[PDB]
């Protein structure tokens, strides 16, 4: 049992070495491990950032920042990987030989390894979030599904106004999003009026979503569509937790998420709610604009062993186990015997995640266990086929068929000093989007007299020198 610390969080909860799948981790390694982030903490970043002031590092940083997370390696905090990679962790060296264009996310532009990321499979699945549309309160109201946004706008005002759930109650939630901070509830509202909260290419060029009048428009809108009550009113509050409760209480008509779990709960509400038909549509046009910029990322973070741990061979031998055929499969599928069997030698997913006697839908379901728990492993696209509905796998091909999709930006790496200077600028701006764009939509300041000073502080950041530094790296 070798006593293992590691600071590890994900979607909002500290990783919990009891789950299933770390203490199958555990046998199979040796690797206990002991979070030095605390079953309260909630908050990823901040927690991240106390982290680096306490001293002494873990042995593991798990982080879901992965310029942050590099610029760490670069500072020496955490150490270069790839020579123990070479020696001790063959199933890394060949994912690596294998995967020339994953291999590049590992690699830092001074040549070494401080992290291995988190990669999904996404030469198999590179589709992300949809939009979906109650489509039996459609019916019920004797409306056409909307394809522009003006037509969005004027559906949710009707879900709003003419109690599509037949209660006689004015508790409809028209359009609602699914979060943990401001940067995902921004994410899933502003791509609706074509903006972006972050990084993007245009035409070779690298510009900030935030510091565009598509984005002002954007917010601008949403501020007019939360007084209406047409956005939920709770949408920077509600948490991870909105979808399911706004769903299984027949409150909600439209959202943006996740295009196989969110497709889980026709099946899952079935019985709760008759009829209940939440339906992916395509992005609604603005202007003929059809584009979501709503895509798949190659990797999400990622985790690196400090400079501080006593014995690195031992942390390369379990990033390694990670990449193995058993422990992919363990950290994507959970337990065999539980949540699948083997059938031919393929996992096929049993009661208790496809049709779970607690009500809890699949990916819930995976997640209590441990699986799909964001550290640096190599998601298998065939876990998500294997509990996705056929209306989930329609709608990848719908989504690609119909070329609606926008790759994402790449995340950029740089030389030391640039990557010190862009995080730091990165970062400062973050902050001054999210309280403004809170604000906006509030409707405790005002818009059109404040973007201009708004812009100005963005530029007094450093926006022009971030954007110099991105159009480097690119
Ligand atoms: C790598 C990872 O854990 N990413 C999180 C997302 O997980 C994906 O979500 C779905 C899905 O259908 O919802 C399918 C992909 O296979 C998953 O990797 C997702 O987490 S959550 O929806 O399971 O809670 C998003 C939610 O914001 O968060 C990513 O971190
Ligand atoms: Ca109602």
């Amino acid at each position: 049992p070798k006593e293992t610390t590691i600071f590890a969080m994900h979607l909002g909860k500290a990783l919990d070495p009891n789950l299933p799948v770390f203490v199958k981790a555990e046998k199979d390694t040796n690797i206990k491990l002991v979070n030095v982030a605390s079953q309260n903490q909630t908050d990823q970043i901040q927690a991240y950032n106390l982290m680096l002031t306490e001293g002494k590092l873990p042995d593991i940083v798990s982080y879901e920042l992965s310029a942050d997370l590099e610029n760490l390696g670069i500072e020496g905090g955490l150490i270069p990987l790839e020579d123990l990679i070479n020696q001790h962790a063959p199933n890394l060296k060949k994912f690596f030989e294998e995967n020339p264009r994953y291999k590049k996310d590992a690699v830092a532009v001074d040549g070494h390894i401080y992290m291995i990321p988190n990669y999904y499979d996404y030469f198999n699945i590179k589709v992300s979030q949809g939009y979906f549309i109650r489509q039996d309160w459609l019916e019920k109201l004797g409306l056409k599904e909307p394809r522009t946004v003006d037509e969005l706008y004027t559906t949710l005002k009707a879900f709003r106004e003419k109690d599509p759930n037949g209660n006689g109650k004015k508790d409809e939630v028209p359009f609602f999003v699914r979060a943990n901070n401001v940067r995902k509830v921004l994410t899933s509202l502003v791509d609706l009026f074509k903006a972006s909260p972050i990084w993007y290419e245009e035409n070779g060029m690298v510009k900030y979503g935030p510091a565009q009048k598509e984005f002002k428009h954007a917010i601008k809108e949403l501020s007019k569509w939360y007084k209406e009550g047409l956005i939920d009113e709770e949408i920077f509050t509600r948490g991870l937790e909105s979808r399911d409760y706004l769903l299984s209480n027949n409150l909600g008509g439209a959202t943006d998420d996740w295009i196989a779990s969110t497709s889980s709960y026709n099946r899952n509400l079935a019985d709760k709610i008759p009829g209940f038909n939440l339906k992916l549509v395509l992005p609604y046009e603005l202007n003929g604009n059809a584009k979501t910029r709503h895509a798949r990322t190659t990797y999400l973070g990622g985790w690196g062993i400090s400079k501080d741990a006593k014995d690195p061979v031992s942390l390369i031998k379990y990033f390694d186990y990670w990449y193995s055929v058993e422990g992919r499969r363990l950290w994507n599928f959970g337990i065999e015997g539980s949540e699948y069997t083997l059938v031919d030698g393929k996992p096929v997913f049993t009661d208790k995640v496809l049709k779970n006697p607690d009500g809890k839908t699949p990916l819930a379901v995976l997640r209590e266990v441990g699986a799909q728990y964001r550290l640096g492993a190599f998601q298998d696209a065939q876990y998500e086929l294997g509990w996705a509905s056929e209306s989930a796998k329609a709608g990848y091909k719908y989504y690609m068929d119909n070329d609606v999709v926008l790759d994402e930006l790449p995340i950029l790496k740089y030389t030391k000093e640039k990557s010190k200077e862009f995080v730091s600028i990165d970062t400062a701006m973050r902050a001054v989007v999210e309280e403004k764009a809170q604000q906006w939509i509030l409707g405790s300041g005002d818009i059109d007299k404040e973007w201009d000073a708004y812009i100005k502080r963005l530029e007094n950041l450093g926006l022009s020198k971030a954007e110099q530094i991105q159009n480097e790296a690119f």
